């Protein structure tokens, strides 16, 4: 397979224009029908022109080999633009052109950018990847919305906007909860068949079918229905299987399951502004509405917590949100309740009808801030989210915005949300096991590294242009940072004091800046493990396994492993440090797992998308899970439920 490889990117060097602004002019004067159909924007062509010599003379054809074979092919079928099927676009081409569509002018910027990305240091999400250098350039990785209203008309406005962008290539996050239930005056069909409609719309507009995640609160009368919507079994009427499910969750009512109190299911019309107040002031209109009886049915607590769980033993979902720790601990509480996260669990930003909140996304690749000498390399690390601070920063003010409300939000508020990708592999460079002590502290330190770097950056663009609008009277106005809303002292890394005091002086352009997302293709682009994901399987055999195994001259073998699923620790000739090192993801404990979420957390000013990797799963196991990252105050407990 390395062998493999080199025979493409060498076949594609064969097939392709080796300069660059060539390529380039190529893809503008691109024709169908017979219309003049630009498959790059003039702008950007203007500019590669006006600079071509050392843009063309900026690129390093070699790094094309640097790509893994299935890595390649990915690359190859997505984000290689193609004239007429056939491929014109070299992986170097394009990173140039995503570097001059984000930088435009600014040509050492852009080069700066470039080599970053060619060398892949870190990566851009895959919308920046395809659109960056184009006409449309739709750069944003998601999105967030409100019900416009419990009406037909806000209703169907909202379905809309999700259509629109959808087609756009946006992943969406929706709070319903506003909507009505089933059998209430209309002076109601209520939510299943109102979500029927979201999901036909979904198939309708892709080719990838519309992801739309539902976030519901489970005082909600139709709590139970929802629940049922993604199961595989049932009548047409009764489902929505293309949709995505996720309960948007108050400390009260896992308080009230853990104490197997009583739990009452309201209907929002009667029962009002329940979403638009968290916590304490949430509880107190919560068990106001009760005392009040404006209450349409009640139940245990605990049956409604069984049918969380059997839902989730069944189709992996819903997603648990913790609501009010995920508004509790927001630089964005100065706007109001936040109603939900997005398609994939990870951001936390503030939606209302007239706000269709942005997810401006990249991820740092880990694995390459480790030296030879087994040390890892913070500086480098914090150096380059500065770039990456700079990168999204730019993109809020060039993308093209799908609703005028989408623009109306980022451009107030300016959050971005920057990840990572191998962790898992930057711990097996460091010879740390996921688990050991050694792991947690390098894990502290590296999102505490990224979280100052990134506050560093956009307190410099404050200083440059002015704090963003709604700057004034957030948590980080008053000297607040993440950790301090999670009660937790930094390492002794950075200078907190020094940056608080910059913080102090000029404000921030940047509302929020941390939110590690899945990096499920890109990931796979970069030959590194997903995110913040322990190592999924040892089999391709897994390139650091088997360098250590080679090393050693321990490499039947690959044989061995697929035998027993990607283990190594039955295998009786392998050591046991490197046995330790290549756990597989279920031979490691989640509670760690969860407990590792936590700590980093702290300098995570958005969420995670956390995926929970149970093998045998079972009610007890999955409450435990739960119960135990909603008191570690995780916002995100649960992305995917995943098992064996
Ligand atoms: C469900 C349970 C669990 C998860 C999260 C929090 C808590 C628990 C039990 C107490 C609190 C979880 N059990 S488990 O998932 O079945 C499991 C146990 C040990 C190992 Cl090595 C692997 C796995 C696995 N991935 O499949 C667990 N992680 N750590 C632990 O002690 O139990
Ligand atoms: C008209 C109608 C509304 N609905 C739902 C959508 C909304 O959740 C809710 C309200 O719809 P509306 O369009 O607001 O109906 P309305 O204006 O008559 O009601 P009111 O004066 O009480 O506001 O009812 C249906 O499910 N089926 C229907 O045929
Ligand atoms: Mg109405």
């Amino acid at each position: 397979a390395i062998l493999a490889a080199r025979i493409a990117v060498s076949n594609l060097h064969k097939e392709t224009k080796k300069v660059f602004s060539d390529v380039m002019e190529d893809l503008y004067n691109y024709i169908n029908n017979g219309k003049h159909s630009p498959m790059v924007a003039k702008s950007t062509l203007d500019i590669v022109l006006a600079n071509k010599d050392r843009l063309n003379s900026a690129i390093i054809y070699d790094r094309d080999f640097s790509y893994n074979y299935f890595g390649f092919k990915t690359l190859e079928r997505s984000y290689l633009l193609k004239i007429n099927g056939k491929v014109a676009e070299r992986p170097q081409h394009m990173l140039m052109r995503v570097s001059v569509g984000i930088h435009k002018e600014d040509i050492d910027a852009a080069i700066e950018t470039y080599n970053l990305l060619s060398e892949r240091w870190f990566t851009h999400a895959s919308p920046t990847l395809f659109n960056a250098g184009t006409n449309r350039p739709q750069l944003s990785s998601c999105f967030l919305l409100s019900m416009k209203d419990d009406s037909i008309e806000g209703i169907y406005d909202t379905l809309k906007q999700c259509a629109l962008i959808s087609k756009s290539a946006g992943g969406i996050g929706v709070a319903v909860s506003c909507i009505r239930a089933t059998g209430s005056y209309i002076a109601s069909n209520g939510l299943v068949p109102m979500l029927r409609v979201y999901n036909n719309t979904a198939r309708y507009v892709d080719k990838r079918p519309g992801a739309f995640a539902i976030y519901l609160e489970p005082w909600h009368l139709d709590i139970f229905e929802f629940l049922d919507l993604k199961k595989n079994t049932g009548k047409e009427e009764q489902r929505a299987r293309d949709l995505f499910f996720a309960l948007w969750i108050p400390d009260l009512f896992m308080k009230r399951v853990e104490t197997n109190q009583d739990w009452s299911l309201m209907c929002p019309n009667e029962c009002p502004g329940l979403d638009e107040v968290w916590g304490e002031e949430f509880e107190k209109l919560y068990a106001s509405y009760e005392k009040q009886g404006r209450v349409r049915k009640v139940v245990k607590a605990q049956q409604l917590w069984y049918a969380i769980i059997e839902s989730q033993t069944e189709t992996g979902t819903p997603y648990m949100l913790y609501k009010d720790s995920c508004n509790r601990k927001s630089n964005q509480q100065n706007l109001g309740t936040i109603k939900c996260s997005n398609l994939c669990t990870e951001i936390v930003e503030y939606t209302s009808k007239d706000e269709v909140a942005v997810c401006n996304l990249a991820s740092l690749a880990l694995n390459m801030y480790v030296t030879s000498e087994h040390t890892y390399d913070f500086k480098k690390l914090a150096e380059v989210t500065k770039v990456v601070v700079r990168n999204l920063n730019k993109i809020i003010d060039i993308n093209y915005y799908p609703v005028p409300e989408a623009c109306l939000s980022n451009k107030r508020h300016r959050p971005i949300g920057i990840g990572v990708q191998g962790l898992a592999d930057a711990f097996i460079l460091m010879r740390y096991p996921f688990e050991s002590a050694e792991a947690q502290l390098l894990n502290k330190q590296i999102f505490e590294t990224i979280y100052y770097g990134a506050l560093e950056a956009s307190c410099d663009l404050a200083k440059e242009q002015g704090p963003y609008e709604t700057y004034e009277g957030s948590p980080v106005s008053k000297g607040i940072l993440q950790y301090d809303m999670w009660n937790v002292t930094p390492t002794d890394l950075w200078d907190w004091k020094v940056l608080k005091e910059k913080i102090a002086k000029y404000g921030i352009r940047n509302s929020l800046l941390i939110a590690p997302m899945p990096t499920a293709s890109t990931a796979q682009i970069l030959g590194n493990n997903e995110s913040i994901e322990p190592y999924t399987s040892n089999i391709i055999v897994n390139p650091h396994l088997l360098k250590d195994l080679t090393e050693r001259g321990l490499w039947e073998m690959k044989n061995q492993i697929i035998a027993c699923n990607g283990s190594i620790q039955s295998i009786p000739e392998i050591p046991d440090d490197l046995k330790q090192l290549y756990k597989t993801v279920w031979e490691i404990s989640q509670k760690t797992v969860l407990k590792m979420a936590a700590e980093r957390g702290a300098f995570i000013d958005q969420s995670q998308s956390l995926n929970i990797h149970i093998a045998e799963p079972n009610y007890g196991k999955l409450t435990s899970m739960h119960f135990y990252g909603w008191k570690q105050g995780l916002k995100t407990g649960m992305y995917y439920l995943r098992t064996r």
